[PDB]
């Protein structure tokens, strides 16, 4: 893999807009974050702050309508942003940049309208992403060209998906439409995903607790089989609730990990009681098993396809409005979406190229 890749970056908005584009991170060779210029070049953050000080203008001018830019990628792992008009305030705490938090009120990007994509290059080649993890915003595409010639991308919505998503969002009952940010003269920013729905206070802690609930019951009475590695099928972990504690035995006999029952952000973020730090690959098939709400219908886990998912009448709604408007079916709706491939990510491992296009508003 060499040094750089070119990404072209195409402006397929429909708005007229200026675009700022950053690529943040940090650097293969060095371990230093900073940011890359269009040329490829690396410039390491200056010292930051606690509190966190003003990050320079690391801005690179983007497309313009129906145009292409191309910048080189470095190895690199971190992300591309995009915004339209305004440039995004970054900055700078003791440990390197700061990541926009918008679920926070007073966050200085609160009001842009911006999105990124996550990108590795590293000598093993290209990783790029679709990612809705954190909210639902601008739309995008990205791409690689494989060594081979061919070209994979992702993350594209149907025509009529952006707007698809935020009507569907807006009419599922029990706070899901308190995630969506409207400027207060109506016009639509960004949804934010349910586990900032409990922090903020849209949805409750306790939304998936009749679900859980039942769960809990199901397999008091008989074995959840997990076998969490793609590719050794005969790994078996056999979880049964006992004391309320729902506790996992290897083929050895020996209790290897134990989960308390989950509430809401512990399962739209795969975290807390869910935490994935043998337990991370287990805690993981469970979180999909949870947000896809397939852990009742099926004692086999995980899944092997997406028929049943999503089919309870409280489930991570987020998350199945957005595969719902996805062209290919794939979207990172929540961390664990990768969970039987389901996730819109594109990987080659000799990539010539990467593409990112910003879609219409449609």
């Amino acid at each position: 893999v060499p040094a750089t890749i070119p990404l072209t970056i195409t402006n397929n908005s429909g708005r007229a807009e200026q675009i700022h584009i950053y690529n943040l991170g940090t650097e293969l060779s060095s371990g230093r974050q900073g940011w890359a210029d269009a040329s490829g070049a690396f410039h390491p953050w200056p010292a930051g702050g606690n509190p966190p000080t003003p990050a320079p203008d690391a801005s690179i001018p983007g497309p313009a309508p129906g145009r292409s830019t191309t910048i080189q990628i470095p190895k690199f792992s971190g992300r591309i942003y995009f915004s339209y008009g305004r440039k995004m305030e970054f900055r700078l705490t003791t440990g390197g940049l700061v990541q926009p938090a918008v679920q926070n009120p007073t966050d200085p990007n609160r009001d842009i309208l911006f999105n990124w994509s996550e990108y590795t290059l590293n000598d093993s080649g290209l990783w790029i992403n679709s990612t809705q993890v954190d909210m639902f915003s601008a739309p995008y595409t990205v791409g690689v060209r494989r060594g081979d010639g061919t070209t994979l991308s992702t993350g594209k919505l149907r025509p009529g998906g952006y707007n698809g998503v935020f009507n569907a969002l807006r009419g599922q009952s029990g706070g899901w439409a308190n995630l969506i940010q409207t400027r207060s003269d109506g016009t639509v920013l960004r949804a934010l995903s349910p586990l900032y729905g409990v922090e903020t206070g849209a949805l409750p802690a306790s939304v998936m607790d009749d679900y859980i609930n039942r769960v809990w019951n199901k397999y008091t009475g008989t074995d959840l089989i997990v076998t969490p590695f793609a590719d050794r099928p005969d790994v078996r972990y056999t979880g049964r609730v006992s004391g309320g504690v729902l506790r996992f035995t290897d083929g050895s006999g020996a209790v290897v990990t134990t989960f308390q029952k989950p509430d809401a952000s512990s399962v739209f973020g795969c975290h807390r009681l869910l935490d994935a730090p043998v337990r991370g690959p287990i805690s993981r098939t469970l979180c999909a098993g949870f947000n896809r709400t397939t852990l009742l219908a099926n004692p086999h886990q995980p899944d092997r396809s997406a028929a049943g998912f999503y089919q309870e009448p409280v489930t991570n709604h987020y998350a199945r409005i957005i595969h719902a408007h996805m062209a290919d079916g794939k979207a990172y709706g929540f961390a664990f979406d990768d969970v039987g491939h389901h996730e819109s990510l594109v990987h080659d491992g000799d990539p010539r190229g990467a593409s990112l296009t910003l879609d219409p508003f449609d």
